[PDB]
């Protein structure tokens, strides 16, 4: 593919670092006025991470409708993603809020609650069956149905009831457990089988509202899942499945929210999970079933 001579090209050459930063340059820059609102500096995890006015979601609140998350919409692709900050100790009922107003599906967490030592995000999901969670705030209840614990990922089902109206719906909960604490996996299988996961679960899916997706600052991993899987769909849909360009990808997801791929390692596995990803596009069937015994599920 075009994309793998690239990869090599890049490679060989060792300039990464080189074109990462021209993607910096090249970045939208937008406003993020009501992120920057001093009544909403606890709502924020890093100063240094903040959705843009045009693409943030909205709270159906009165009083404040503010949330770290961007409505990434991919027009061609036909895939849209809201990226999010991982919850914080006072913003876990805002975050199922979200879920519920946008009619959400799924759930795609790439971090532990605890990593290098330190809480990346707070503990949003109850952890047993019979001790369920109420957000009292947002007047949610969220009740953990069951869990499914694999070598590499975590699937959950959830269910999330509006206390007002008594509805339910059921969440999936989406955890790639595994990411290293530094660098990146190396071996993109066990990533892309996740992604799999997720699209045959239905949770990216036009019937649902956009899947929700987070690290900690809801960028780097979770920007590199998005990229992926829209390079991926549009290699799929095109008549000229080399035309797909990850730069432009990425260029026009981060005119949706900032630092989408957070280093120049993040990019090259990106490139690595897209090449990697479209031998089962062409006609491979038997490559699916070459990630899920790649990379064990004990």
């Amino acid at each position: 593919m075009e994309m793998e001579k690239e990869f090599e090209q890049i490679d060989k050459s060792g300039s990464w670092a080189a074109i990462y930063q021209d993607i910096r340059h090249e970045a939208s820059d937008f406003p993020c006025r009501v992120a920057k609102l001093p009544k909403n500096k606890n709502r924020n995890r890093y100063r240094d991470v903040s959705p843009f006015d045009h693409s943030r979601i909205k709270l159906h609140q009165e009083d404040n409708d503010y949330i770290n998350a961007s409505l990434i919409k991919m027009e061609e692709a036909q895939r849209s993603y809201i990226l999010t900050q991982g919850p914080l100790p006072n913003t876990c009922g805002h975050f199922w809020e979200m879920v519920w107003e946008q009619k959400s599906r799924g759930v795609v967490m790439l971090n532990r609650v605890m990593e290098k030592g330190s809480l990346k995000c707070a503990q949003y999901w109850p952890q047993k069956e019979e001790k369920e969670m109420i957000f009292e705030d947002t007047n949610l209840k969220l009740t953990l149905i069951s869990e499914d614990i694999k070598s590499y990922y975590t699937v959950r089902q959830l269910e999330l009831e509006n206390l007002t109206t008594q509805e339910t719906r059921e969440i999936l909960h989406f955890h790639y457990t595994t990411w290293p604490d530094f660098g990146v996996p190396e071996s993109p299988a066990s990533f892309l089988n996740f992604l799999f996961k997720v699209r045959e679960s239905g949770s990216l899916s036009p019937e649902h509202g956009p899947v929700v997706v987070h690290c900690s600052a809801g960028i780097g991993r979770s920007g590199t899942f998005c990229l992926a899987d829209t390079c991926l769909l549009l290699m799929d849909k095109r008549k000229d499945p080399s035309s797909v360009d990850i730069k432009k990808v990425l260029l026009e997801m981060r005119k949706f929210r900032m630092g989408l791929i957070q280093s120049a390692d993040q990019l090259r596995f990106s490139y690595l999970a897209v090449i990697e990803g479209a031998k089962f596009i062409m006609g491979d069937s038997s490559v699916q079933d070459q990630w899920k015994e790649l990379s064990h599920e004990d």
